[PDB]
């Protein structure tokens, strides 16, 4: 039975690949990662970055989750991110996305010990 912190991995990160996302990456990963199972996800983000980079998020920034009651963390850096976004055309199986590559604060819940991210709660657009 698969963890919280295992679906994380699974949902939100992509530390083993080449950080360069080509046009197809998120139609293949979005599919890979189980995110098309009976309809197509309509944004998902991956994470390229180490996972201890990741998982040191959760002794970082406090910020309130999106939901307004909880404890989440923001991530001090900005992080190399991969937004999948659903093609306006897209219709379960086919699902479509644009791949977009970014540079972003992240947001996480954590859980557990140790003490890991289980939820992406929202990504950062610092203003240049």
């Amino acid at each position: 039975k698969e963890s919280r912190a295992k679906k994380f991995q699974r949902q939100h990160m992509d530390s083993d690949s080449s950080p360069s996302s080509s046009s197809t990456y998120c139609n293949q990963m979005m599919l890979l990662r189980n995110m098309t199972q009976g309809r197509c996800k309509p944004v998902n983000t991956f994470v390229h970055e180490p996972l201890v980079d990741v998982q040191n998020v959760c002794f970082q920034e406090k910020v309130t989750c999106k939901n307004g009651q909880g404890n989440c963390y923001k991530s001090n850096s900005s992080m190399h991110i991969t937004d999948c976004r659903l093609t306006n055309g897209s219709r379960y199986p086919n699902c479509a996305y644009r791949t977009s590559p970014k540079e972003r604060h992240i947001i996480v819940a954590c859980e557990g010990s140790p003490y890991v991210p289980v939820h992406f709660d929202a990504s950062v657009e610092d203003s240049t």
